[PDB]
């Protein structure tokens, strides 16, 4: 009965697995594949599964990751427009939908990307009832909130791609300035991934040397020896890459593998990422925006309480108020 | 009370972890720690566990690894003489017991290591009765059979480390001869890990090209011009080495992680390991010896039925009979 | 008073970085960037330089990677129209110029890319004079040979990505039928990258045991397992995959990179990349083609002399004369 | 006739690799091997040299490592008692010596050991003059300094393992206290490696947030998080581990390999490693202790200019005195 029949001889009995650490990537767009080439690269899934709506573009992104199986450690790769392939996934990376046209704000994609999520979020929990979701599609913090509601999952099992990517954009500009590696530069961007984001100068530092101390001019526009512009650089930066190439992904893709490695390796390491911050720094409502969370195998199991300077909570309320003004009309 | 008390403001229930891929290492001797360190750097455990009777050193070793944790991806490293730490392990590596003295036959350790596996194996299955048991302690094939019989686990969940090593030495000795990577030469040693092993020359190949075809008097009573004395190299290799350094452990440490990697990441790759070979190559008893096997997330699930020449099946039957002879009296 | 002056007290006096592991990628398109990202996650380069005609897009991808830098182990990432950004490159990948149309042969792209290659390559070897060219652009064999003649480079130093990728498909396909990882299947496809690929069935083994002796009508017309349907699917591959998604890239971004591993790490393993085959199996002319060779830090230092069948050899003859028939016409 | 002749056909006529990231690890005891095994598993080296006066043992640790090759990416392992085998080396780790008996403090050692370095250090520079030298043997600053002189290498090429391990014990002990990864726990134990180290409590942060600027008791007599107790452990550590298992190797070994990664990858990350301190916080003696410092392919190339309080710099100076006192009378 072929070769498998009288070449392989079962010591067991056939046999099914049950995925252990499966991961669905939802969307096989420029972002969807970056995340996917990077999950596969760090060897993070025993099974990787693709769901997109474009059936043809899927079978071929599926097929393409398939051919390289021999360089990779992910026995099962799979793909369908039916969400039945995502069954029993441990982490689900949503990326699907429309992206910013050159100039367009992330926040002008809500109406549209919400309608996407209105369909795809609840088919994910049908198939993987006990998953962690990662939300990457834009209005990311607004949709992390939309995902939270529709999924009907705990808060520690719904995670915003957040300002993990912002904070690395930041630690990378700091790193150029200093001529070291960003692993060795520390410092944080919290709140809305994008325009309304907050630089926390209090905590910018290198080998413990607070630089809000080593120049308290730091962050104060006009004055200062340069720091204002670094934050603007981070903020503007999404737009500045879109002008030149069309979109971003190699950095988002790696951010996400980061997030997933921390979690599937149960490391409890710290990540600035979008969560529900009701009841912190004076916040009226159920607003999702990023803060230094502890990612382990549970999902995000804590936030970190920081002494912020007065101005930085001011900036963070302006953010959470913006986001809450779109979420209060949302109703689904 | 401690800063955790409100440096960390949880989003998930204090709650109840449970390790995914936990791994236990019964024994913290030279071999034992070799396995622990190789395991640790490939990052295969999200919990390591070290058992032993030497209660102090044991705690020496744990604390020493712990100190390294910054450089690993292993959140929990515990250790006690009490098989109550090993609870929930996906894999238990048993290096426990006595080893060779300068000269000593692996087969001569059987009475003593039997008597250990006797009062240790029920303790392993108590706290973890769905764990793949890797037997390393010698003689390894017989204690694989002894582990099977005491443990009540199925054939595919007791795996002797077997010829994964002999065969790596052989591929390396091969490679030496030719100027390439071990990985790029191929060639199996099956049989008793030790004196009576079998160089399946039929299969020795590079780029698919069969070297016995290229050298028909290979592995042959005198005539060849290099071969038999490599198999003689592969046999005496432990004895050559224990003599200069007291013991072996890095090689075998590293094999036991090659098997561990392929099982946890579910890769379904072929290793010659020690599995029950009744019925094969006309074998009438439940001997455990080494043959090409597929190891996946379930353990040892397949044996590759082979086309051994009339004197490979011969020398194979001869390792069989020799192990069964030492096995037949055990009677526990 | 530059923030560096204040924070970093130099010890070795000012930078002058000894480049070392430069890798250039020519052409930041789909393939270009699959190679790039795949190189980055294996930390093979400590400098990456991209080149391309498309000034905007090029700056975008450099930027995009840069931003990921925190997630990486590549200190420097640069990019520019000029070949001067590629100086000292230990290994350079040319992936630029046109590609298939839905249905178009790889050789139908020749004249176009030769004219690219004509003003790309001289430039490459002005600036990285001691380097290893890895030619992805298609047709990959004939372009490897055109690279060879123009660059002047020792022939070992011009490696075509060849049939590394096909055998990697052919090993995945055979892996599905058998239910093991591709790594544990073994089976070469040699020759031209396109439709003359030969699948050397002599070699096709698993754990030593030839799948031909198992089945001696392998890869002929009527046979039980229908082995030609695998080799045909391996030829069809690119066509099917493009038809669904406009290109292939990932699986090739992986192989380019798997080969680079073998070089920079100096492993001497055997890949079926493309190499000048004059001398071999009757071939009288300077033909590039894919035979199992050894890669190390010198590049392609040795071919494995295989013991191929009569029919199998004809086929190389087939392949080597379609290639040579294009090749001779080229205005040099 | 040689099978390498029937099988291998040389494309580049004449094999012979140029030396490259040859690393050497001096002495093959507990620390020797443990550094080695961690260097090998991080795929950092294409030539491992082992050196040691006990030939016999040394040819075993050479061999036990050679057998493991298949599982590695380090194509030449070699060992000999003549430092010839360490020619054209790039990094050389010095672990040879004698070590503390239970109770012994690290200065009991200088005499016997300084006869040790007096032998070897030249023989490094004799055979491998263009190198970085990592120093681990005790007493380790007093021998670092001893190495700077003997070798007569530039400041930036002689580094001691120094406080790296301590700040790793530190960051790990901190980790237990908050339940995150020592890699999200930031903190610096600087100065002399043994009893005299110095916890810079200002740096000690987590996620941007200063700890001292939260609980100002830190470091004094009776603090209520008990933090002088932590530094306490980071100091006692060595001793208390030596009481259980006679020595340490693993922690040290991984951390040496971390330096070796930083530097081969030319990564310019910071590491609390030992280096010449005069001109820093008022040293007048030619003496080495561990400060935050930048580790690329040039070696240690700069330090971090930090603001350090009285009772620390004091701590530093008495350290740097005791240091010189031994030193001054060193019949070089
Ligand atoms: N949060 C972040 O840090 C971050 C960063 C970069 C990009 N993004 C966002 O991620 C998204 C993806 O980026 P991209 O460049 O891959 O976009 P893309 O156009 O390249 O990909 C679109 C993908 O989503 C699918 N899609 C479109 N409409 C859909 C629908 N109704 N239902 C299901 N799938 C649909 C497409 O088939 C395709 O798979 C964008 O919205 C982008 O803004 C977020
Ligand atoms: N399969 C292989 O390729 C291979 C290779 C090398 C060594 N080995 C085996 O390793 C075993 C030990 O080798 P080693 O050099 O580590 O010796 P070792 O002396 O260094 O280690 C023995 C350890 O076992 C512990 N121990 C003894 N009885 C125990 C028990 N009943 N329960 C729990 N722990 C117990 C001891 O504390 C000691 O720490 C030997 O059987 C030897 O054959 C196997
Ligand atoms: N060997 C293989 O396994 C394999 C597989 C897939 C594709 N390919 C080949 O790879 C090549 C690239 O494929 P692709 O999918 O990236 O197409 P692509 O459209 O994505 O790549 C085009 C790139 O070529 C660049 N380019 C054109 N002229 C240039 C010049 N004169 N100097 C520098 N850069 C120039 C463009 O500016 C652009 O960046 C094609 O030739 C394709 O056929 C080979
Ligand atoms: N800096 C750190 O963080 C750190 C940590 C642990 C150990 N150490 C030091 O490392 C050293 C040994 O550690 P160990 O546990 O491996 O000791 P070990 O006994 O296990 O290793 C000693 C090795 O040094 C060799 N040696 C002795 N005299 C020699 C000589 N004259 N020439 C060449 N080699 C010689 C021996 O042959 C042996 O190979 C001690 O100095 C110890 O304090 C430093
Ligand atoms: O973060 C980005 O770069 C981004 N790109 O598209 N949307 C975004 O948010
Ligand atoms: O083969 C070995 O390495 C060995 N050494 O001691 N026991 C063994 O199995
Ligand atoms: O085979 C492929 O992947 C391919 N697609 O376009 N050129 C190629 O070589
Ligand atoms: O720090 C240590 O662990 C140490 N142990 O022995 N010597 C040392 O330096």
């Amino acid at each position: 009965a072929t070769l498998k029949e009288k070449l392989i001889a079962p010591v067991a009995e056939e046999e099914a697995t049950v995925p252990n650490n499966k991961i669905t990537v939802v969307g096989v767009g420029q972002v969807g594949m970056a995340c996917a080439i990077s999950i596969l690269g760090k060897s993070l899934a025993d099974e990787l599964a693709l769901v997109d709506v474009l059936e043809d573009k899927l079978k071929g992104e599926m097929m393409d990751l398939q051919h390289g199986s021999l360089f990779l450690q992910t026995p099962k790769i799979v793909a369908d427009k039916d969400y039945s392939v995502t069954a029993n996934s441990k982490i689900v990376v949503v990326t699907a939908g429309v992206r910013q046209q050159e100039g367009e704000s992330r926040l002008n994609l809500v109406q549209r990307n919400v309608n996407v999520f209105k369909f795809i979020i609840p088919q994910i929990v049908k198939y993987s009832p006990d998953c962690i979701i990662i939300v990457v599609s834009n209005p990311v913090d607004i949709l992390t909130y939309v995902t939270w509601k529709l999924s009907g999952l705990p808060k520690h099992r719904v995670i915003g791609s957040g300002c993990n990517l912002d904070s690395a954009r930041f630690r990378y500009l700091m790193a150029e300035k200093l001529g070291i590696h960003p692993s060795s530069c520390h410092g944080w961007i919290l709140g809305e991934h994008g325009d309304s984001s907050v630089a926390v100068w209090s905590g910018v530092n290198v080998a413990g040397v607070s630089l809000q101390e080593l120049n308290p001019e730091m962050g104060t526009d006009n004055d200062s020896e340069n720091w204002k512009e670094v934050h603007k650089m981070v903020v503007e930066s999404a737009y500045e890459v879109i002008k030149l190439k069309g979109y971003t992904n190699w950095a988002i893709g790696l951010s996400v593998a980061d997030l997933i490695e921390s979690m599937l390796k149960n490391l409890s390491r710290i990540h600035p990422v979008s969560t529900m911050v009701k009841g912190m720094y004076g916040i009226e409502n159920e607003v999702f925006l990023s803060l230094p969370c502890i990612l382990n195998a549970r999902g995000l199991t804590s936030v970190i309480n920081q002494k912020l300077k007065d101005d930085e909570v001011a900036q963070l309320k302006k953010s959470a108020d913006t986001l809450w003004d779109i979420q209060k009309d949302l109703k689904f």
